[PDB]
């Protein structure tokens, strides 16, 4: 249930991203300008609201803008995260300026966010005028399962995108969902637009195999680095200098939908690939064959990923899970908010799955299996 995005609310919005820039202009924070740099995104967010503005210049356009599902979506969750950056300041306190902190780590998450989310806007409102309904989503053997599932539509609940998805692959437990969930929301509102579709569809190509390729390369390949700047990638492979062929593969927050492979060369440089609209498995393949991707991490083992062109445990999708934003999440059905504790366990879950729970007569915590001696209606967010 968003508000309408009016003037008005696109505003509160802008006011609220100036309170997150004066706060990230303490020189005790000695932000890295590395991408994302959060004071250059907040301005460029506030830039591109405003060219969108200027097409949608006369009331007529502005009531048309307004109702936009995406775009209500696209200003409540700017909004919604610009709170909570500035909440982090005021909890965290001196905890801010301490680089290896939670909050701190919180801010860089959030970072993300707000660079993803204007990557988005930039994709859907190209110039200023929306354009979700003629997006083009890169795999046509994706676009099929978006179109067919989803029609025109420019953005669809998690809840709903995820039992869908299912129907063609299936997702074989609550915390593969919540892997994928934090996965493919990238811009962390609980819903998939057709950017954030395309980014997943392109990383994990071909869709024929989409959940096996993304359980492989990114839940548990030794390779894989997630996000990283090409700063981390050579301070993680400069151990390795003396080792050719050790390799890392990450995402880049400024290449979105495409991977970067780093490297150790027969000289011990580190550079860097990055693959063309190709399967990563393949590249990681013909790069082994070639003598140039041997050693995954500066590790010994290379996992055989041959078996992809013709199990994950819970524990690896809990670590996978840890820099995203899921902890509000019920875990078990990966759908639901969390919305009640359990008492005295502290156990928290949505008031669905804990029905289902003791209609099934389910001792105890579906969890611990202790004596619920009562519940509490509660609200999580996702850096509690
Ligand atoms: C760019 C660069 C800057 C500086 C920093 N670095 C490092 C990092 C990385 N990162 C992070 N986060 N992140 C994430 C988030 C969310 C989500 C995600 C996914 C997609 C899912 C889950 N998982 C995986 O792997 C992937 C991710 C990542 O990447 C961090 C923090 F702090 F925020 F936590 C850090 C980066
Ligand atoms: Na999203
Ligand atoms: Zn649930
Ligand atoms: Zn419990």
């Amino acid at each position: 249930k968003q508000a309408a995005a009016d003037r008005r609310t696109v505003e509160k919005t802008w006011k609220l991203m100036d309170k997150v820039v004066r706060l990230c202009q303490n020189p005790k924070l000695q932000l890295k300008n590395s991408p994302p740099y959060i004071l250059d995104i907040l301005p460029d967010t506030y830039q591109h609201l405003r060219l969108i503005l200027s097409k949608y210049d006369d009331n007529q356009k502005l009531a048309q803008l307004s109702e936009n599902e995406y775009f209500k979506i696209y200003i409540d969750s700017l909004m919604k995260k610009s709170k909570r950056a500035i909440r982090l300041f005021k909890e965290g306190k001196e905890r801010m300026y301490e680089e290896q902190s939670q909050d701190r780590r919180n801010l860089t998450k959030l970072s993300l966010i707000f660079s993803h989310m204007l990557a988005e806007i930039k994709a859907i409102f190209p110039n200023g005028q929306f354009q979700g309904d003629n997006f083009r989503i890169t795999k046509a053997d994706a676009a099929e399962f978006w179109r067919k599932f989803f029609g025109d539509k420019t953005i669809v609940p998690w809840k709903v995108f995820r039992q869908c998805l299912h129907e063609v692959h299936q997702i074989s437990s609550g915390l593969e969902a919540m892997a994928l969930k934090s996965t493919i929301d990238l811009t962390c509102n609980d819903y998939i637009s057709v950017f954030e579709f395309d980014i997943f569809t392109r990383l994990f190509q071909p869709w024929g195999s989409i959940l096996r390729n993304w359980n492989f390369l990114a839940v548990t390949h030794p390779g894989y680095m997630a996000f990283l700047t090409y700063d981390e990638v050579k301070a993680r492979l400069q151990k390795y200098s003396t080792k050719p062929g050790s390799y890392i593969f990450r995402l880049s927050c400024t290449r979105l939908g495409q991977w970067a492979i780093g490297y150790v060369t027969g000289d011990g440089n580190i550079l860097q690939t990055i693959p063309h609209n190709k399967p990563l498995f393949q590249a990681l393949i013909d790069g082994s064959r070639e003598g140039f991707y041997l050693y995954p991490d500066g590790r010994s083992y290379n996992p055989d990923l041959t078996g992809l062109c013709e199990k994950v445990t819970q524990e690896q999708y809990e670590l996978y899970c840890e820099m995203g934003s899921t902890f509000q999440l019920c875990k078990i059905c990966a759908e639901n908010d969390k919305d009640v504790k359990i008492e005295p366990c502290g156990h928290l879950m949505c008031t669905s799955c804990l029905t289902a729970w003791q209609e099934s007569d389910g001792q105890g915590c579906p969890f611990c299996r202790c004596e619920i001696k009562g519940t509490e209606p509660i609200i999580v967010d996702p850096f509690d």
